[PDB]
């Protein structure tokens, strides 16, 4: 009924995949470390396969809709996703009713396609205050988890300075905003995400 949480083997291909893709999109964000931390790599503990049946039943009827609406053309892409509802997400899917108003390009989910632009986000806007523990955002103690989702992006519309919608634009099914930069991956509707990997990951402090 609810959700199963599956652990992956290192060397299971699929582990390695995904943790290559999360240490390959790490990023020089002109942060100074302030959000996410200071760091060049993650020490990856574990992987874990998010299997819920009815969210992905959700998410595939959902990605029908948006293929017949787009020239049989569903877009979909792997995304990183981070954010303090991490745990809430996994069981029960993404939700926009908990879509915040005031975010850049609206009331939506965020994603992006760089996993050091999602770990600024575990505790919160700008990293919050930082781990619960030790109200550091650099700590590499604490455990932090971060999702690589199945993100069906449709149409997407290409927005370029704020623009507080509720919605995507008519005929469209995401938003894709350049802010200052990268790239910000918007949707409006949770069964427009499927949480497909749960990352628990440290970040690594650097060599010296
Ligand atoms: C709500 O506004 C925010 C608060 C903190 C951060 Cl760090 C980012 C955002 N907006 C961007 C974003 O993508 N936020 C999502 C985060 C998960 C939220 N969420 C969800 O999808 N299912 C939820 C279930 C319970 C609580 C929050 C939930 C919806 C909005
Ligand atoms: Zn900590």
């Amino acid at each position: 009924q609810g959700t199963i949480l599956l652990d992956l083997a290192p060397e299971d291909k699929e582990y390695q995949s995904v943790e290559e893709e999360m240490q390959s999109t790490i990023r020089e964000h002109r942060d100074g470390g302030n959000a996410g931390g200071i760091f060049n790599r993650y020490n990856v503990i574990r992987i874990q396969k998010v299997v819920n049946k009815k969210l992905r039943e959700r998410f595939c009827h959902r990605q029908k809709e948006v293929s017949e609406e787009n020239h049989n053309h569903h877009n979909e892409r792997m995304l990183f996703h981070g954010s303090p509802f991490i745990n809430a997400i996994i069981h029960k899917g993404f939700d926009e009713r908990h879509a915040y108003i005031g975010g850049m390009f609206g009331a939506g989910i965020y994603f992006a396609e760089n996993s050091s632009k999602s770990n600024q986000y575990v505790y919160g806007i700008g990293g919050g205050t930082g781990c619960p523990t030790h109200k550091d955002r650099s700590c590499y103690i604490c455990h932090r988890q971060m999702l690589f989702c199945r993100v069906t992006l449709g149409k997407s519309f290409l927005q370029f300075s704020t623009m507080k919608m509720a919605h995507a634009p008519p005929g469209h099914h995401s938003v894709i905003g350049r802010p200052s930069a990268y790239a910000e991956y918007v949707i409006y509707r949770g069964e427009q995400a499927y949480p497909e990997y749960l990352i628990t990951y440290q970040i690594m402090k650097p060599e010296h």
